[PDB]
C-alpha cells in the first residue's frame, strides 16, 4: 500500500517526506508520538490518544504546535485517504531551539498513516514468547521517540516477540505493552506510577469489572511466573496478546489460557464503544 | 554560517533533510560524535571517529561509510567553514531493522558549525551543575537521545548543566565527564556507568603523567562537603570548574588550583593529539 506522511499541511507518499536536520528530534532525540489504530477504518481511542500526546508533549517542555482538535481532523482526513485499516502516528518533535524559556516553542509534527500489521493469527492461536531485561522506561508517563533500548534488548534475545522490562525481577511492562498476569483467577498488571497508561489497559480494567474479574494493580515479579495460569500483552495494534513464556519460564502449560482468550472475544465484541 | 555534509554533497545546514522514514526519526535510533579543531586542525579525530564505530556496533548499525572516508569528509568541511569548527557526524539506523537483528540501510550526515566555546567569566567564576535522580541508558553509547538533558533544567535555577546523581551517586553531565577533586585525587566513574570521553582519557592521561590519582569511581553527593574542587570536561568546554552542586557549594567556591592547573596543562598539551 502507498503510505502517507502528513507534514507542512500536504498528505505526501511517505517515501518523499522529509524533516529538517536542524530539528533537534534528529540531533538530541526530542520528541513524542502516539499509535492510533482503527477498527473499521474508526479510530480507537482517538481523544484519550491525543491527550497523552499533549501531556507526553507539555512534559518534555514542547509547546503543542497544533490544536487537538486540528490533529483529530488531519488524522480522521488520512485514515479516509489510506481507504483501508491504518496504523496513524502523529509525532511533536522539538524543533531548532531550546529557548532561554526551558520551553521547545517551535516544535514541528508530522503524523504517519501505514497499513495496519495486526499480529498474525498464528501468534494468539499460540501466543508469544517475551525476553525479560533488568531495566525500565524513565518518566513512564511520556511517550518519547526513544526506543533505542527496544532494540538492542534483543540480538541476545531467542526470537522473542518484544522484550519485557523487569527491573530487580519486578516485570513493570513490554517496550510497547501493557503486561498482565493470571494468578488463581486474577488479573496482576503494574501500577500507572510505573506503566504508561494504556488505552487498552483501561479498557481492559473496564471488562475485567464487567466480568467480575479482580484486579491487583501491583507489579508481578518474575519469581511469580511458576504459580501464573495465564500472562498476556496489550496495546491498540496487537489488543490482548497471550504471552505463553517469559525467558526461560514456560507460562502454566504454555498454550492461550482460558480468561486471556475470555477477555480477547470480550474486547473484539465491546470495541465500538471507544471507536470515534 | 553551518553546513551539512548529506548525499555525497556539503549543503548549508538549513537544506538538509532526512526521509522520516528513518528510525532516528520514528525510534531514536542514532549514534554522533563531537569533535572540535585548534588551529584548524580537529582533535583526536580517529578516536573519535573509532568511538563512532563503536556505537553504531553497539546499537547494532552496519557502518554506512568507513572510517577513512568519514575522516576525508570531516577535513574537507573544517577547510570550507575557514573558523575553528565543532563537527558533528550522525550515524542514523535508516528504514529498518532486518531479520539478521540488523540496522543494515544505515545513513550518515556531518553538521559543521562555528565553535561556541564557554564565555571567559565562566571559566574564571565557575559554573553550578543541577543534580537529578536519573541517569543515561547504556552510557558506554553515545546515541542521540538527549531528551533528559532538556527536561531536567526547567527547576534549575539558570545552572550551567544538569548532573546525572541517580540514588545520590554522581555520574556525568547532560553534556560533559565529572572530576571531584578530594584530598588532591581526582574522582570520576567508571566506563561501566559514564561515556568513555577523549577529554576524560586525555585529563587521566594527564593526572598519570602528574602523578595524580585518579580512582574511577562514582563521587556521592554525601562527600561534595569535604571535597575541595569539580570541574566538567568536552572537547569544546575543554575543563570547566564546577563551584557548586545544587545546595553544595564546592571548597572555597572559586575554580581551585588542580581544575586551573590540569587546564593550563590541557591547552600546552593538545598539540600531540591533533590531526
Ligand atoms: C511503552 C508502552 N507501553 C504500553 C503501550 C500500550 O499502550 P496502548 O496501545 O494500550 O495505548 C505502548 C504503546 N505502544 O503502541 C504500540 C501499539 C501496538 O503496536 O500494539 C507502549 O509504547
Ligand atoms: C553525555 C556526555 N558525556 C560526556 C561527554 C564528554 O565526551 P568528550 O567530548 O570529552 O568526548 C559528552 C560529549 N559531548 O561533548 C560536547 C562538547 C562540549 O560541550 O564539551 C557527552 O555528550
Amino acid at each position: 500500500h502507498m503510505n502517507l506522511c502528513y507534514i507542512d499541511g500536504k498528505f505526501l507518499p511517505l517515501e518523499e517526506a522529509k524533516l529538517p536536520v536542524t530539528d533537534l528530534i534528529i540531533q538530541r532525540g526530542v520528541g513524542v508520538f502516539e499509535t492510533i489504530s482503527t477498527h473499521s477504518r474508526r479510530p480507537l481511542m482517538l481523544t484519550p490518544h491525543l491527550k497523552r500526546l499533549e501531556g507526553s508533549a507539555t512534559a518534555s517542555s514542547i509547546v503543542m504546535p497544533a490544536t487537538l482538535d486540528e490533529m483529530a481532523r488531519i488524522i480522521r482526513e488520512g485514515i479516509k485517504k489510506m481507504g483501508c485499516e491504518t496504523m496513524v502516528r502523529p509525532y511533536i518533535t522539538g524543533g531548532d531551539s531550546f529557548g532561554k524559556d526551558h520551553l521547545f516553542s517551535s516544535s514541528r509534527y508530522f503524523v504517519i498513516f501505514a497499513e495496519i500489521r495486526k499480529p498474525d493469527p498464528i501468534l494468539y492461536e499460540k501466543g508469544v514468547a517475551l525476553h525479560p531485561i533488568n531495566a525500565e522506561r524513565y518518566l513512564p508517563s511520556t511517550k518519547s521517540i526513544n526506543y533505542m533500548l527496544s532494540f538492542t534488548g534483543q540480538r541476545d534475545s531467542k526470537g522473542a516477540y518484544e522484550i519485557l522490562y523487569c527491573p530487580e525481577g519486578e516485570i513493570v511492562e513490554g517496550s510497547h505493552s501493557t503486561f498482565f498476569l493470571i494468578k488463581n483467577g486474577h488479573l496482576i498488571t503494574a501500577p500507572t506510577s510505573r506503566a504508561l497508561s494504556g488505552t487498552t489497559r483501561q479498557i481492559v480494567l473496564e471488562l475485567a469489572r464487567r466480568g467480575n474479574i479482580q484486579v491487583e494493580e501491583r507489579c508481578p515479579l518474575l519469581t511469580e511466573l511458576p504459580e501464573a495460569e495465564e500472562a498476556f500483552i496489550t496495546g491498540t495494534v496487537k489488543e490482548l496478546l497471550p504471552v505463553v513464556r517469559i525467558g526461560d519460564q514456560i507460562i502454566g502449560n504454555g498454550v492461550p489460557g482460558k480468561l486471556t482468550k475470555h477477555l480477547h472475544q470480550v474486547y473484539l465484541s465491546s470495541i465500538v464503544e471507544w471507536l470515534e
